[PDB]
RNA sequence: GGGGGCCACUAGGGACAGGAUGUUUUAGAGCUAGAAAUAGCAAGUUAAAAUAAGGCUAGUCCGUUAUCAACUUGAAAAAGUG
DNA sequence: CAATACCAAACCTGTCCCTGTGGCCCCA
DNA sequence: TTTGGTATTG
């Protein structure tokens, strides 16, 4: 008995198929347990497992940090509270008490409801002089007087519960503090670099023009109208642009060659090349131009004048508050005098977005102004307040979702301000005014990590003292060097060859001339004289190195030929192998510490290469600037502090593949020389790393041996590289091929086909407004777009193309893009890529040039820099613009369209390549007589294309609508055509098999499957035998009369296995919404003492697995004990306890007498059958899923098919034919729904409403009857019920709002592929 | 030629350090007429605390990813059963 | 009960590591 | 988005 497996990979299903030598399905008596009559049951071995979908941990990963900062931040407010105690106790002994209880009721609070004074006069005396926190701010940064301490420690904590952000590095307000002396500055340095071209800045009021909340761009304008005679790209418009953040070009404002693109926000090393190239006096300059960027970005923040007060954010704050009550005072004058009836609406309605939502309600900023607009235009005297609202500074609040901006210097130097004001009067705060500026400016380093003590999974750091851990001692404490250390090598990986050695950085001198000499070792070159070309000897190689490679960062092919060949070894012409246009490899850090240090001698010495491989490892392996100072004190006397301070500022990231050892560790034991060495020089043999390693004459290969060196079947697929959701899939996918081993005897299958499934509008607005600023184009400005917009794939293309046909130098129409076109870069008929990397929008196809290749030569003559301007925008990828490009480079040959014809049914992935792998060392365990693995099963690989192309090809259709049936009969499908396709051309193994002339692949590749076929009309026409055999062995693979018969009854088998997998639910608690108090059982308490009748709380909690439970319940005032049988959710929060002690926590449910044995877990999705065949499956603990599936017979899958429009003239012809002649199956079709419906799904007023809708549109179309048909199937779909339409008719779902019946039904319990059952019928219970 | 190093580019994962909102209860004395409903007016911007219940291992740590049909024997971990 | 409609926590900064696809150079 | 919880309405 022999057998083959046919697996079909998807996110959601693993669907699986047994085939017999003729390709047939077997079918088993399988025995049935539990306590129903059934002792056995009759299955097709044929199915599909279906699960929900695999989830990443980045949602754990974001509330497991968030959790983190919250009892950080709760962590520092103790530490101030701390501070503050003994002198609080003194001045009032509850404060912190009530400011802890401030959440209770007055009914629990032990304490004064007034929080701050305990009385209710100070209390309202207090928020009568200081409406918000930001007047008691500016009061104490301000005043002179002794202040309350408690008023102290309110200030103080607002800051440091809320202490701004930390992205500014170093310390704020240095000088500057207005825009004025810094444009002055600028304009001062610019007259000094150009004195014969000065501008005249005289009257020009920089503060409010560069300080106005408007675009960078508008505000660039405004200025440079100011200034007559200068223009905004001109180098004082480049200057102020890039001081307001925009990206100018320097390169026309200098004559210059390189693109000189700047942008605050790589600028360093933008700056430092642009510098190169005009070096004295124009550093300056910049120097004052980004200092005025700081200027205006503080600007943004702070909107008053920085000389009335050391308070300008809490006065800005003041500033808010007082515009909203002259504002709002105004406001309420003008809607009483013109539009009184409105008043009422706009003032006390919470459910309109007026200003009582805005304030009561749940209306936010943007909904108000958008509620209010209208009313104020509607109105006269609101023109300011118009100009307020399109500014977003109308009615403002202080606590908002933009004050993201403020950086945490801002908040230091008030709490600064406040305790040297106060310090003066309380000793404390003299003595522990670091301590607290410390609790508000400490962060944990990112590269420490949580500060665990051996029970955290995710912990790294290393304490130099074994003690509590605070802001003041971390650094004291924690040993900050070995945890940012640790930090990397937990994720950097070993040399494979070399396991224990670690990896070199990336940007290590000797990894980058091991680079450099490794790609020049295998160059070759010709001239005249020379019979043949020959490779570069050791001298020739390091002459290059010494004179191109340290000289230049890039060296081209040009300057090989020309600064070596020509001016050493005196060739007017020579030919160069193995390198094109310039040589990739380079030395890098070589050229940038010849700049920061400027002393070449010192960078050849070898003497030096270990100081220097440390430094650079340093320079990669930290990017704490002051550890990596403290790193290269060891070095401070070798190098000027100039030189020290520009080497600390210069950081490398990035890490090799192979090891110092491995690159100039070990030796050859005869030679004595390592693998740099090698490379250097090896006589006239030149071998490279690869031949090296390989080189049996050589030691290298056997000590990488000798130095080479348990997972489980779970462990080895979660380290694999590929989404969770595939991952999961694959798992399940061993899991069901060891169920159907054991099916057939423990015996292994003959082969296993396997085929795996083809596997954010934010992003597409990032992508867009990144390239249309980059671009300096207008047409964001004239066409403003939202993200939802950019999922149309057209206006998408449109935005990346700046508004232009790609092929044509013209512009482009949103409102025509109807009558645009959508081309494929190379055509879809070679690659079949259907995303934006391969396809483009232009006016019209036909301007691609021929349709048969990639664009025309004329077409990319004319776009070339069109192209490469979007290309620098990052509009378009590197891979599109080669693509579009190629015509140029001899565009698509007749080898690469036979390598697209190949990829289609040639599987490359890697991580298929991997389920092959651990599916092929599963199978296969033993060994032969030469101790080379026995392949007993063969594990095939093939792609979708193929099994579709079958189906379509002879007319085995699929519908993924109709059911779930499909994923089983593509498994069916793929073992066919894969046993198949291997029995026919045993050759192809190699291809298609795990383990170990352009035009006639062409050819071959394309022509593969005709096999099938049994007239081929291939442009002439040819036929082929109606019995198609092997070659060679003369054995029968393919019988087109009988077995094309076979696979039609397969696919038409009613009975199918579709499991759905059972899962425990797991993830969050219950909705995250904290909701208002409410008079009901459904709330869930917040806290263990937080009554959610008093104080709210979540509902909706999630049932992690229902139980059956048998017991009895206290029934009316007497408590009479009453028999029950039902079913009880287990929320997720509850598992933990009722699973400690099931009978503790059901009998404090109310269940008494609990049968415990009779105890049955229900998991999701546990299966039910009832009358008539119906079967449920569990929802919730009070929902259910449909659980039938509806086995639509193959003739009306296929009509469908057809109908729906889901070729040859006479083909198509034929088969609209065969449409119009069986048109009845509509009505068939329906009658069958109909049928299943009343049996199964039971929505007595959905199936009506249904039918009607049918029989209104009888009229219709066929092709658009059949397309709705096909939603019809939502009706009688397996799983939850949802809601569908037909045609403009919309049905919604009929639920199953109850789970009474299933207790006196028959519980299902299914193994993974379904054919091991076990029924409990549950109507014996109780 | 499965594989390996490099260069240019873009998809799929993992971890850590932080920010600004949101929500919730309470505090921010509403007034006047009315028995009451309710009417007329005033006011509104702020703060505290919580932000998965909580856990022990008590760390300025952990608590939503992965994994799970049933049954026998097992404390589990496991194997085994048609 | 049965049916119906409504609801659902979101945004952002920075540091770093990895594998993967895919055009090119060189090899095993 | 999809889909299970919730309060209303009968
Ligand atoms: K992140
Ligand atoms: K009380
Ligand atoms: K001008
Ligand atoms: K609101
Ligand atoms: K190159
Ligand atoms: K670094
Ligand atoms: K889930
Ligand atoms: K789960
Ligand atoms: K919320
Ligand atoms: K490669
Ligand atoms: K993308
Ligand atoms: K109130
Ligand atoms: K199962
Ligand atoms: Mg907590
Ligand atoms: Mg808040």
């Amino acid at each position: 008995k022999k057998y083959s497996i046919g697996l079909a990979i998807g996110t959601n299903s693993v669907g699986w198929a047994v085939i017999t030598d003729e390709y047939k399905v077997p079918s088993k008596k399988f025995k049935v347990l539990g306590n129903t009559d059934r002792h056995s049951i009759k299955k097709n071995l044929i199915g599909a497992l279906l699960f929900d979908s695999g989830e990443t941990a980045e949602a754990t990963r974001l509330k497991r940090t968030a959790r983190r900062r919250y009892t950080r931040r709760k962590n520092r407010i103790c530490y101030l509270q701390e501070i503050f105690s003994n002198e609080m106790a003194k001045v009032d002994d509850s404060f912190f008490h009530r400011l802890e209880e401030s959440f209770l009721v007055e009914e629990d609070k032990k304490h004064e409801r007034h929080p701050i004074f305990g009385n209710i006069v100070d209390e309202v005396a207090y928020h009568e002089k200081y409406p918000t926190i930001y007047h008691l701010r500016k009061k104490l940064v301000d005043s002179t007087d002794k202040a309350d301490l408690r008023l102290i420690y309110l200030a103080l904590a607002h800051m440091i519960k809320f202490r701004g952000h930390f992205l500014i590095e170093g310390d704020l307000n240095p000088d500057n503090s207005d825009v004025d002396k810094l444009f002055i500055q600028l304009v001062q340095t610019y007259n000094q670099l150009f004195e014969e071209n000065p501008i005249n800045a005289s009257g020009v009021d920089a503060k409010a023009i560069l300080s106005a909340r408007l675009s960078k761009s508008r505000r660039l304008e405004n200025l440079i109208a100011q200034l007559p005679g200068e223009k905004k790209n001109g180098l004082f418009g480049n200057l102020i642009a890039l001081s307001l953040g925009l990206t100018p070009n320097f390169k026309s404002n200098f004559d210059l060659a390189e693109d000189a693109k700047l942008q605050l926000s790589t600028y360093d090393d933008d700056l430092d090349n642009l510098l190169a190239q005009i070096g004295d006096q124009y550093a300056d300059l910049f120097l004052a131009a980004k200092n005025l960027s700081d200027a205006i970005l503080l600007s943004d923040i702070l909107r008053v004048n920085t000389e009335i007060t050391k308070a300008p954010l809490s006065a800005s704050m003041i500033k808010r508050y007082d515009e909203h009550h002259q504002d709002l005072t105004l406001l309420k004058a003008l809607v009483r005098q013109q539009l009184p009836e409105k008043y009422k609406e706009i003032f006390f309605d919470q459910s309109k977005n007026g200003y009582a939502g805005y304030i009561d309600g749940g209306a936010s900023q943007e909904e108000f102004y958008k509620f209010i607009k209208p009313i104020l235009e509607k109105m006269d005297g609101t023109e300011e307040l118009l100009v307020k609202l399109n500014r977003e500074d109308l009615l403002r609040k202080q606590r908002t979702f933009d004050n993201g901006s403020i950086p945490h210097q801002i908040h230091l130097g008030e709490l600064h301000a406040i305790l040297r004001r106060q310090e003066d009067f309380y000793p404390f705060l003299k003595d522990n005014r670091e301590k607290i500026e410390k609790i508000l400016t400490f962060r944990i380093p990112y590269y420490v990590g949580p500060l665990a003590r051996g029970n955290s999974r995710f912990a790294w750091m290393t304490r130099k003292s074994e003690e509590t851990i605070t802001p003041w001692n971390f650094e004291e404490v924690v040993d900050k060097g070995a945890s940012a250390q640790s930090f990397i090598e937990r994720m950097t990986n070993f040399d494979k060859n070399l396991p224990n050695e670690k990896v070199l950085p990336k940007h290590s001198l000797l990894y980058e001339y091991f680079t450099v000499y490794n790609e020049l070792t295998k160059v070759k070159y010709v001239t005249e004289g020379m019979r043949k070309p020959a490779f570069l000897s050791g001298e020739q190689k390091k002459a290059i190195v010494d004179l191109l490679f340290k000289t230049n960062r890039k060296v081209t092919v040009k300057q090989l030929k020309e600064d070596y060949f020509k001016k050493i070894e005196c060739f007017d012409s020579v030919e160069i192998s193995g390198v094109e246009d310039r040589f990739n490899a380079s030395l890098g850090t070589y050229h940038d510490l010849l700049k920061i240090i400027k002393d070449k001698d010192f960078l050849d010495n070898e003497e030096n290469e270990d100081i220097l491989e440390d430094i650079v490892l340093t320079l990669t392996l930290f990017e704490d600037r002051e550890m990596i100072e403290e790193r290269l004190k060891t070095y401070a006397h070798l190098f000027d502090d100039k030189v020290m301070k520009q080497l600390k500022r210069r950081r490398y990231t990035g890490w090799g593949r192979l090891s110092r050892k491995l690159i100039n560790g070990i030796r050859d034991k005869q030679s004595g020389k390592t693998i740099l060495d090698f490379l250097k020089s090896d006589g006239f043999a030149n071998r490279n790393f690869m031949q090296l390693i390989h080189d049996d004459s050589l030691t290298f290969k056997e000590d990488i041996q000798k130095a080479q060196v348990g997972d489980s079947l779970h462990e080895h697929i979660a380290n694999l590289a590929g989404s969770p959701a595939i991952k999961k899939g694959i798992l399940q996918t061993v899991k069901v091929v060891d169920e159907l081993v054991k099916v057939m005897g423990r015996h292994k299958p003959e082969n296993i086909v396997i085929e795996m499934a083809r596997e954010n509008s934010r992003e597409r607005m990032k992508r867009i407004e990144e390239g249309i600023k980059e671009l300096g184009s207008q047409i964001l400005k004239e066409h403003p777009v939202e993200n939802t917009q950019l999922q149309n794939e057209k206006l998408y293309l449109y935005y990346l193309q700046n508004g232009r046909d790609m092929y044509v130098d013209q512009e482009l129409d949103i409102n025509r893009l109807s009558d645009y076109d959508v081309d494929a870069i190379v055509p879809q008929s070679f690659l079949k890529d259907d995303s934006i990397d391969n396809k483009v929008l232009t006016r019209s196809d036909k301007n691609r040039g021929k349709s048969d290749n990639v664009p025309s030569e004329e077409v990319v003559k004319k776009m070339k820099n069109y192209w490469r301007q979007l290309l620098n925008a990052k509009l378009i990828t590197q891979r599109k613009f080669d693509n579009l490009t190629k015509a140029e480079r001899g565009g698509l040959s007749e080898l690469d369209k036979a390598g697209f014809i190949k990829r289609q049914l040639v599987e490359t992935r890697q991580i298929t390549k991997h389920v092959a792998q651990i599916l092929d060392s599963r199978m296969n365990t033993k060994y032969d007589e030469n101790d080379k693995l026995i392949r007993e099963v063969k594990v095939i690989t093939l792609k979708s294309k193929l099994v579709s192309d079958f189906r379509k090809d002879f007319q085995f259709y699929k519908v993924r609508e109709i059911n779930n049936y499909h994923h089983a009969h593509d498994a069916y499908l793929n073992a066919v055509v894969g046993t198949a396709l291997i029995k026919k051309y045993p050759k192809l193994e190699s291809e298609f098999v795990y383990g170990d002339k352009a035009t006639a692949k062409y050819f071959f590749y394309s022509n593969i499957m005709n096999f099938f076929k049994t007239e081929i009309t291939l442009a002439e026409i040819r036929k082929r035998p109606l019995i198609e055999t092997n070659g060679e062995t003369g054995e029968i693979v393919w019988d087109k009369g009988r077995d094309f018969a076979t696979v039609r009854k397969v696919l038409s088998m009613p009975q199918v296995n579709i499991v759905k997998k059972t899962e425990v639910q797991t993830g969050g608690f219950s909705k995250e919404s904290i909701l208002p108090k409410r008079n009901s059982d459904k709330l869930i308490a917040r806290k263990k003492d937080w009554d959610p009748k008093k104080y709210g709380g979540f509902d909706s909690p999630t049932v992690a697995y229902s139980v059956l439970v048998v017991a009895k319940v206290e029934k009316g005032k007497s408590k009479k004990l009453k028999s029950v049988k039902e079913l009880l959710g287990i929320t997720i929060m509850e598992r933990s306890s009722f699973e400690k002690n099931p009978i503790d926590f059901l009998e404090a449910k109310g269940y008494k007498e609990v049968k415990k044995d009779l105890i049955i877990k229900l998991p999701k999705y546990s299966l039910f059958e009832l009358e008539n065949g119906r079967k449920r499956m569990l929802a919730s603990a009070g929902e259910l899923q449909k659980g039938n599936e509806l086995a639509l017979p193959s003739k009306y899958v296929n009509f469908l098919y057809l109908a729906s429009h889901y070729g040859s003239p006479e083909d198509n012809e034929q088969k609209q034919l065969f449409v119009e002649q069986h048109k009845h199956y509509l009505d068939e079709i329906i009658e069958q729904i109909s049928e299943f419906s009343k049996r199964v799904i039971l929505a007595d007023a959905n199936l009506d409403k249904v039918l009607s809708a049918y029989n209104k549109h009888r009229d219709k179309p066929i092709r658009e009857q059949a397309e709705n048909i096909i939603h019809l199937f939502t009706l009688t779909n397996l799983g939850a019920p949802a809601a569908f339409k037909y045609f403009d008719t919309t049905i919604d779902r009929k639920r199953y709002t109850s789970t009474k019946e299933v207790l006196d039904a028959t519980l299902i319990h299914q193994s993974i592929t379904g054919l091991y059952e076990t029924r409990i019928d549950l109507s014996q219970l109780g």
